């Protein structure tokens, strides 16, 4: 309660504009009509104020818009078989109520597939405006009043909340994709420092958050074209793919620490004595990467470009001094003795896997870089200096 | 469409049940009401059949149970706002409004916390009520009035929703839940047997299948607790929790078979003529651990108890043969002129972790095996005679 008030302020703020939000489409029932039966169609608005009012600008205009198509297509269906069933006389109420089942299963059928996962409310609003309108209007014939009725109150539920939302302190999906961007390199950064002491001693989230997280970007990406251009972002088609493309290029080195997560994890396991022979230059490849993705992260935050020094140089260096001492101790991994017990075979050979796994995860880092200068390309980035 | 249709006919009878239920609907207003307010009310059961028919059986009996709580306890707060503002004489409308913007803002700050996520469907029908019970009776008094007449129409619909989907071709999820660990099992086996081949060579679904669908066993597992005894399933209190157990310990070793599949996407490879020489064992691991994984799967799907024989011996000898062999030529993975390039060594030493991968696979096993024992015992499986 008090907790989460304190830690983020922008859930008070926004219970506070849900509440405002309704209160106004309360005193716009209670005086601005006198009407009887206003006060029993209110549920038509206090639904869409329920359904449309979301967290972010993008996702509240993409609601909007499918209701607003599902509605309208629903009643055009309905008035047209309304006054297609009249053609044959003695069918009525009959070719009403055969019309209901095969309507009720195409939709349904066409909402069971994968594809159309995003417009789950649009179906359930134009079976639920097609039913009520050929159900409510069949025995006195007036269907248009109906229609028309219930759309206005779609439409009055719509723009209050549209309106709250929009000049009460906006909420961004494009900034929440920049800081979701920012992050990922953090906890990868954490996770390998985290991962090489553990192995070295006498995580999970880590790289969890970055190769779990996909969808997520690709739901905020979906939500960001809706949003007009506002803040740093001045460009009417902002590059919002690259950040996508940046993201999965770090995510194809977090299996790597993922790889080397589980490695700690095994039932197979190496002496220590022979673990502490190579101590150093691990720990100089743990600090070398973890610096660099430090540094990919802070210049990201600030939209900054690339400075003329090259940046893999060092953990080049630590990685070729790795292979040389690997190279010169190798009598520690392979058994000389026969050459033409398993387990001690195993536990030796577990210290050349740990040691190939982080060079791969070294000689991973290039594609990160690329994919980072072409986003401070087709971005605009300032120059560093 | 269609085709969708021919792979899945459990999708055709799902369309048509609920095109039935609402035309039973459809059918009992039209025929069993001489009178317009059934038929000026008759959003209410439209509303309630689409919200509160689903897939299964037990996700309608536990989200109906959860779905019938917060609208009785938001139907009482509201009469008792009702019956309590008289106090407040004169200032007696702005009393009406201060309690919608209260309950709005708590009711979201409450579906807002981090441990509140899985019940986001109470929280709008709580609010919707009690919306509509303060909006609807305002201006005249008949408070008590609105809550009883709204209350038959929303019983009608859950009673036809209930029977239509509980009398015809009822869905299990305990059936579900079978049928996933049995598929899951025959994924693994598939992915092994694909990367072996891969590598050797002169995936995804499998592995990704069986480590991303925790979530779904949790859920049909909450969902399977709510259905009576049917079938093979007789018994008051089934341990459907045996179930979950199994899946982890599956996943856990296919994290292996992940990692393997990630060295074969790897940057740095061996060279094919120092791979050619250790085919064999590596091809007899790889069909032993299928042929192991998949008399699991069939055992599992037939629910019946491990014969007399042990059935890890032949991965036991296989393993130790590739041991031997590797033991035998470990001249080839290292370089010995330097005992006290880069890419060479890096090349070289790969072949070691493919090896020692597939050994840590072979030794994930017998935690499967102990889980399956568990399963057998709690669950009263056959003999295997
Ligand atoms: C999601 C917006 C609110 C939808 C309101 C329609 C659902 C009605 C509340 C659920 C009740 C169904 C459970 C059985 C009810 C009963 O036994 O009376
Ligand atoms: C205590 C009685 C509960 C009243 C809830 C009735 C729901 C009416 C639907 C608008
Ligand atoms: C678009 C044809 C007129 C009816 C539309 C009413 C929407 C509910």
């Amino acid at each position: 309660a008090w907790e989460m008030g304190v830690s983020d302020p922008r859930k008070i703020v926004f219970s506070a504009k849900i509440g405002l939000a309704l209160t106004i489409v309360a005193l716009l029932i209670f005086y601005q009509e006198p009407n009887p039966d206003l006060s029993r169609y209110s549920v038509w608005a206090i639904l869409t104020v329920v359904v449309v009012f979301e967290f972010t600008i993008g996702a509240t205009l993409s609601k909007g818009f499918n209701r607003a198509l599902g509605t309208l297509s629903a009643g055009g269906l309905a008035l047209g078989m309304a006054e297609l069933s009249t053609l044959f006389g003695d069918w009525e109420e009959i070719f009403c109520t055969l019309s209901i089942f095969c309507i009720g299963f195409l939709a349904t059928f066409m909402k069971l597939y994968p594809s159309m996962k995003a417009y789950e409310y649009g179906f359930r609003v134009f079976l639920l405006t097609y039913c009520y309108i050929l159900i409510s209007g069949f025995r006195t014939g007036q269907f248009i009043e109906v229609a028309i009725s219930r759309f206005l109150l779609i439409a009055l539920g719509a723009g209050v909340s549209l309106g709250v939302n929009m000049f009460i302190y906006p909420i961004w999906a494009g900034e929440d994709l920049h800081n979701l961007v920012v992050k990922n390199f953090m906890n990868v950064a954490t996770s390998l420092e985290g991962c090489v002491n553990g192995y070295l001693r006498c995580v999970y989230k880590g790289y969890r958050s970055a190769v779990e997280s996909t969808s997520q970007e690709e739901s905020l990406m979906s939500f960001a074209i809706w949003e007009p251009p506002h803040g740093p972002y001045k460009s009417f088609n902002y590059p919002w793919k690259n950040y996508v493309k940046l993201s999965g290029a770090l995510k194809h080195c977090a299996f790597t620490v993922m790889a080397l997560h589980g490695c700690i994890l095994s039932e197979i396991q190496a002496p220590e004595e022979r673990r502490q022979v190579f101590r150093q230059e691990l720990q100089r490849v743990g600090v070398e990467g973890a610096k660099l993705l430090r540094e990919l992260g802070e210049k990201v935050k600030k939209m900054e470009k690339l400075g003329p020094v090259d940046l893999l140089f060092e953990v080049h260096l630590a990685a070729e001094e790795l292979q040389h001492k690997i190279d010169k101790k190798s009598y520690l991994l392979v058994n000389s003795e026969c050459w033409e017990k398993t387990y001690e075979s195993a536990s030796a050979l577990s210290l050349a896997t740990f040691a190939s796994l982080l060079i791969e995860f070294v000689a991973r880092l290039q594609n990160v870089v690329d994919a980072f200068k072409e986003l401070s390309q087709k971005a605009n980035f300032k120059e560093p200096e």
